[PDB]
DNA sequence: TGTCTACCGCGTTTTAACCGCCACTAGAAGCGCTTACTAGTCTCCAGGCACGTGTGAGACCGGCACATGAAAAAAAACCGCGAT
């Protein structure tokens, strides 16, 4: 077993990819949800994050 | 209430919408095959949570500087009130 990698650190995001992808599953929007779906969803809310902070 | 003209109604001339048709093919859409990708499951462990604690940001207050509104009064101008 390799030491773990957050998903957010590999996107090179401040928010919570992993946490993202499990409030897309469970929130009833779709059968699947694809592995790049959260990480752009992620990134989204973290630049609009951003620009409302700035 | 009074003044000015922008709109409305109308008859005439002009325009191109519409319809029905035909000719051509871009691309919408169906179908079978294959695999990349996601769900699912298990095990593991660290990110993010609830909790606790301090100290400095911010709320509050008094004192003062300063901006600005309104009055009183001084200075312009203007609007008539009726004359050769
Ligand atoms: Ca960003
Ligand atoms: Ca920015
Ligand atoms: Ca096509
Ligand atoms: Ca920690
Ligand atoms: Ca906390
Ligand atoms: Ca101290
Ligand atoms: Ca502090
Ligand atoms: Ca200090
Ligand atoms: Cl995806
Ligand atoms: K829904
Ligand atoms: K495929």
């Amino acid at each position: 077993r390799a030491k773990a990698k957050t998903r957010s650190s590999r996107a090179g995001l401040q928010f919570p990819v992993g946490r993202v992808h499990r409030l897309l599953r469970k929130g009833n929007y779709s059968e699947r949800v694809g592995a790049g779906a959260p990480v752009y969803l992620a990134a989204v809310l973290e630049y609009l994050t951003a620009e409302i902070l700035e």
